[PDB]
């Protein structure tokens, strides 16, 4: 019964991101898709499509978008992110709550950029998923220098219902996007991967999709209600001399593990050297 | 309003799964499941009294007790079960076998030297019907009737998916879904340890890592989208989700999912090859 | 335009598959072309005067006879060549710089110590072009006006796919689509040598993997499909092709031309920064 | 001719992609097409319908309907329609197999069980059709008539290259350029990632890649030269190109290739064995 009728919401960016959350946020019936507002130059991109048949407003100026809002999302690429703080800096007002969602954008860079303008801006980094677009994304966020405290209330109310979210120190986030940022391009690909194999032994595609797909969610869920470690789960579905422990050992004879270890990694890694560019920038 | 009696001979890890799932669905009370067992001192055992089920060792009492009778032992075990309640199957039964790899012909077999007609489903599940999100499939067997299928899909529709298959197909199902849940806990232990080593608590990378799964399999589920194209809408230009992509590749990681099906399948069919060679 | 005059410095592959592609489009005469080469004895020089391009060891007379310049020599020879006919460049004259590569900001450099303003164009294309079917991109320089970039689209167009882009794409595009007909080549010769073990003539399995090929890629740019669904259209359960695109998966094929691609990029960008150093 | 009329016998993903080729080549008027599949709620019936093509769920109505008859079942069903509609085979009818591996010789023992002297012709092509650039070889039977020969060959020329071999040849042709197609999105797929990792938009990279594959593949058709020259043609020395061959090699990139035509024959050897087995 959660309904914040006071609240503006604008997005810088009009892609991908600012899709998948403004239609997880009217999905979630807590905001109006007419009280959300979009900028993007490039007013002929899919996703501005979806988003005007939403019903949010659609503006090429990112000027328009900053004075109508309130919580102000910056969802653009990352490299764009000091372009966008240098063009509507000025505009930023008192009442103006910052998030970022860039990937490895530091808040005191963008503090950094805004407090020329106007000293104490309100900034909060947040790390999301694109799976904010069924209410299952994964959300961690960080609070800025002059973020208050019910700034920080108001977001995880906010961003709690498309999905799991939780408050970090910042110095945690470039991981998170390696692990749950980046994550469901990893399950994209072993669902696709799975779904080969399901093929390979004789299924048709759709219902191997359906069952691979079925499979990892049923197995997540799972996890997430158990107190028990995923290997002890794990272990309950084996049976001595069966299909599974047959399966899982070939797994392992080709380092699958590394392999997911690696992929975090080098995300991770990723995320903080193209940061330090921007900075050295 | 079903007053449905329902039994499973074998009170392991899958009968515990399917009775916590009906009963958190609210098909089935408790107490209206009974399950047997020669080794009572299983943990599986002592959370199904504690839900309310009744134990007892004694098949016959299971058989008699049911309207809809699971077999959820060892696919090994199966045809030593039939051979002793088989005498006990009656016209109003409905078996359904969720042992992996047991084929509908060669439980027909043993059951039909008692009765003629006996009505038999075949299946395959999976644990996550413990949380109402199992994958399931089932054939019909000889003399199931129309009304056997469907009320078999009523009730598994209850915990998850669950469509008809030919019976063709249940091997290569059990090498995807019936094993894929292991295929998940093994990689989100090692998403977390991924975690771990850039810096997170175990406690929370084990949540976001769940979390993301999770939220892309329900996002795949939801779309008519190729799961490569929703890998296209995560990953921009030169950034992290590429480079990521790109160390999956270089280690083969498609292949050993494809690996894994493929050898859960052939194992589940070199199984009951020589099962049925005895 | 009709009158416009073309000129090719460097008379090796890149023009003459350019100045065949253009003649066979009939958006150019062969007589409205010049290329200069300092050997008058070469494959290319003769090839290209059997089209009826005019030919001359003088890069000067080039310059002289054109209105649109490719500078189609090696990327280190690019330098000196902009030494030699910089004083000869008029307002007249767009420069397209085909060298992989090098920037518009050290052409624009040399040519801006002549005569201010230099009209630069850069182009990344492939040798498909001999055949009207390369890929090419360009990008427009400072002093480049509107209807450069269109001209340039409209001449490149004749020949292939063009499309403009900014500068610091190119490098990459080099990796895919300047490096890509050498990836096809390689991989024709061993699907070749594959349909040879198999019990295939040479010629017979060259003609089809390239038949092959050049199907497969005209249907994903026909098709708004993604090149994953498309490979499920075509892979049947339990058949021949999901079988064999597992053994490719297990060698991991993917992450190969994902390597090649960044190998290419990279040493496109070394190669530059070395130009640059001196 | 103008007056023959074709059928299609499965009316899935090859008899659309034959029917849109046959109907855009002008060499078939859409309406002189019947196809038929026991799902006429399926997509690609819905397609073939709003092409023109006459849809039945009868196979007996698609033999009445046809002068040439396509099988285009998946292989497992050939037996099973040649049974259905065996009795309805005229002399006028010639019967062209589609399927992957199903022998000439186990199609014209069925037929002759009802009439002597079947005309039958086994083709094997590839999806490609659909934009007339598939490959197609084909082989006659033992009652096929010269004429009947030179018939498919003008048929199926319209929609890409189109040969006569040997039988014996076909299983191989099918690994190479039956599966090409799948072989060739899988490493469009991956050379996108890698425009995409060195910072290319996702759409321009498959745009650029799909490109770059077709001309090469065009370049080699139209070239006498062998790959490896063509290859040595755009690797300069030192340069970007013969560094990303050397990443190719490092991985044993042809031998992949090798290995998925030979994995693709081999299974299509061993489907037929399974076939002729019962
Ligand atoms: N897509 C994902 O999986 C997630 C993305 N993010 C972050 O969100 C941001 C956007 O991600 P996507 O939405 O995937 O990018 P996207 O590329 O889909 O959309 C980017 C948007 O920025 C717009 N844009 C470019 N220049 C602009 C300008 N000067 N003013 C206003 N708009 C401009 C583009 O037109 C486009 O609409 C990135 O910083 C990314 O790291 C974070 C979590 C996950
Ligand atoms: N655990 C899983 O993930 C799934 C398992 N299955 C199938 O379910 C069946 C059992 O699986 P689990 O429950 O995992 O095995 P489990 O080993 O946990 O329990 C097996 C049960 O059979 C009982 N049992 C042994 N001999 C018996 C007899 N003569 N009469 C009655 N009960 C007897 C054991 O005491 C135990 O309670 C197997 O056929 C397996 O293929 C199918 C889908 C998934
Ligand atoms: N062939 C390819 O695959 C493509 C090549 N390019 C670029 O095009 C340029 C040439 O490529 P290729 O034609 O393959 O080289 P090539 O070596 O076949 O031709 C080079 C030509 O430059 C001539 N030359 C050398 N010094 C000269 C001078 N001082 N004045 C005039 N001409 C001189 C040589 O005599 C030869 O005719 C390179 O920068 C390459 O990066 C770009 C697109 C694709
Ligand atoms: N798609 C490809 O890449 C190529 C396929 N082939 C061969 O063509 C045949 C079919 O290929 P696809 O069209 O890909 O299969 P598909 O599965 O897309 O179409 C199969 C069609 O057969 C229909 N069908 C099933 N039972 C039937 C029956 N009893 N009577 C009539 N129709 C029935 C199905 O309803 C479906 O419409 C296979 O033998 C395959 O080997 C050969 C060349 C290339
Ligand atoms: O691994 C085994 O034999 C049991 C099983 C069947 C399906 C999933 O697990």
């Amino acid at each position: 019964n959660l309904y914040f009728q006071s609240m503006s919401v604008g997005f810088i960016g009009a892609g991908q991101l600012a899709f998948a959350l403004a239609k997880g946020f009217t999905a979630a019936g807590v905001l109006a898709a007419h009280k959300i507002m979009a900028s993007s130059p490039d007013m002929d991109l899919a996703t501005v499509s979806a988003l005007r048949k939403m019903g949010v407003k659609l503006t090429p100026h990112n000027k328009e978008t900053v004075q109508h809002s309130d919580v102000l999302f910056l969802a653009v690429k990352p490299h764009i992110i000091p372009f966008i703080l240098d063009e509507i800096g000025a505009d930023i007002e008192d009442r103006h709550i910052v998030v970022s969602c860039a990937a490895g954008v530091t808040i005191s860079s963008i503090e950094k950029k805004l407090s020329a303008f106007r000293p104490a801006p309100r900034v909060i980094r947040c790390m999301t998923n694109t799976p904010v677009v069924v209410r299952e994304g994964a959300t961690v966020y960080a609070t800025g220098t002059h973020a208050q405290v019910e700034d920080g209330r108001l977001m995880e109310q906010l961003l709690s219902s498309v999905g799991f979210c939780t408050e970090v120190e910042e110095d945690l986030i470039d991981a998170v996007t390696g692990l749950s940022g980046s994550g469901p391009a990893y399950a994209f690909t072993a669902l696709d991967a799975l779904a080969d194999g399901g093929v390979k032994m004789g299924l048709p595609r759709r219902l191997a999709v359906r069952l691979g797909a079925q499979a990892l969610l049923g197995a997540a869920k799972m996890l997430l209600h158990s107190e028990q470690h995923p290997g002890q789960l794990k272990d309950n579905v084996s049976s001595p001399g069966g299909a599974t422990i047959h399966a899982l050992h070939v797994l392992e004879s080709g380092g699958f593990r590394s392999l997911l270890i690696n992929a975090v990694e080098a995300s991770c890694i990723r995320t903080r050297e193209l940061q330090s560019m921007a900075d050295q920038e």
